[PDB]
């Protein structure tokens, strides 16, 4: 659990995919960023760019990627 609940909330981990990027769900900027078709949002949810004892992130024209702008102090 880094930003949102959601265990599979990887960047490259589209909440879910035991396999790859393709989850039935849709781990559009879960826990942790999204690479599947899932989709993304848009506007400041979580680009989570890691975990660990760090790295996060807000989702901003994140097509599964991430802004540009500062989010995670």
């Amino acid at each position: 659990e880094a930003g949102e609940e959601c265990d599979c909330g990887s960047p490259g981990n589209p909440c879910c995919d035991a396999a790859t990027c393709k989850l039935r769900q849709g781990a559009q900027c879960a826990e942790g960023l999204c690479c599947d078709q899932c989709r993304f949002m848009k506007e400041g949810t979580i680009c989570r760019r890691a975990r660990g004892d760090d790295l996060d992130d807000y989702c901003n024209g994140i097509s599964a990627g991430c802004p540009r702008n500062p989010f995670h102090a």
